[PDB]
């Protein structure tokens, strides 16, 4: 069988981990002996910094980076990093499924990247080794971020110190106290055991962590049209499965973290949330011209 590689950076028992395995299952059921999908979780094949290059060089055929990790290829996907842009995952999905959202799947074609679909994880929560209740609480604290200029600006807006590091490095940076805090979904916090070395988590819902599943023009064009259709169908179904898992993990992994008693979860009052919102609004102005105001207006409208 022709080998198709799918690489990613998360644990297996996560939305993206399960999406990738379901994709393998379906392709191999439908094209037995013709295509084999080998899945490489946990940055075993490629990590954050080199996966898109690998994709375009055809050393891997599918990857699904966070929407945050595409600045080299487009300035538009930075949209998804804007703090407090989407109220919740229902708004995210409405935006992604709309014409404005769907067009972004093609935003990188001129550099070789083909967008195949969105895949959910969830809303991001702040964590640290100390409480994060008001923006002032973040002052002077070092936070790991995904490699995103918008996320750097988010933390600079509250006088914190952002450091861009690949996902594979976060556990050790927290364990050694080389960083104070981070931001992520309950699924990543739980599956990577970040909560074991973060005494405090705030249910801030301050941004979205979702993915775009992508391939290269080279690989996608190389497939016969009939096989491409079967592979695309399998991917789409695997995405639906992954999204179901993402929605379940939000509740289940939050609960598991609380049950562990390792981390105190703080819930914000309306006045506290408003303070964070107000603090993180220089950020939108800084990036609106590059992202596109009309595109931001579309995303804002998904909250209605």
């Amino acid at each position: 069988p022709t080998e198709i590689k799918f690489s990613h950076v998360v644990a297996e028992n996560t939305p993206k981990g399960q999406m990738a395995l379901k994709f393998k299952q379906l392709v191999e059921e439908r094209l037995p002996g013709e295509y084999q999908v080998n899945v490489f979780p946990n940055s075993q094949l490629f990590g954050d910094n080199n996966e898109l290059s690998a994709l375009l060089l055809n050393d891997v055929q599918f990857v699904a980076p966070s929407l945050s990790k595409f600045e080299r290829y487009t300035k538009k996907l930075q949209l998804f990093d804007l703090p407090f842009l989407f109220k919740d995952m229902d708004a995210v999905n409405r935006f992604q499924q709309s014409d404005a959202g769907q067009q972004l799947l093609n935003s990188m074609k001129r550099k070789g990247v083909v967008g195949l679909g969105y895949l959910h994880n969830g809303m991001k929560q702040f964590s640290a080794s100390s409480p994060l209740v008001l923006p002032e609480d973040a002052q002077g604290k070092k936070f790991r971020i995904m490699a995103s200029d918008v996320l750097a600006a988010q933390f600079q807006a509250v006088e914190a110190i952002p450091v861009k590091k690949p996902f594979s490095e976060v556990f050790t940076l927290l364990q050694t106290r080389a960083i104070d805090g981070q931001e992520n979904t309950w699924s990543n916090i739980y599956s990577k055991k970040f909560y074991e070395v973060q005494s405090n988590i705030t249910e801030s819902n301050h941004g979205v962590l979702d993915y775009m599943v992508v391939t290269s023009n080279t690989f996608w064009k190389s497939l016969p049209a009939d096989k491409r259709k079967v592979i695309k169908a399998s991917l789409d179904e695997a995405i639906a499965y992954g999204n179901e898992i993402a929605a379940a993990k939000v509740n289940k992994d939050k609960q598991a973290i609380i049950d562990s008693k390792r981390s105190e979860v703080t819930y914000l009052t309306p006045e506290q949330r408003a303070a964070w919102v107000n603090a993180m609004k220089p950020v939108w102005a800084q990036f609106e011209d590059k992202i596109g105001k009309d595109l931001i207006d579309a995303a804002v409208a998904s909250n209605e």
